[PDB]
């Protein structure tokens, strides 16, 4: 999940949250 956001981790692209914009990092 995206910590930032909760958004589901498949959500993820380009190195950024798709939803919230976080930076990967932010995914655990
Ligand atoms: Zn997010």
């Amino acid at each position: 999940y995206c910590s930032d956001c909760g958004a589901d981790a498949s959500q993820v692209r380009g190195g950024y949250c798709t939803n919230c914009g976080a930076s990967a990092d932010r995914i655990r």
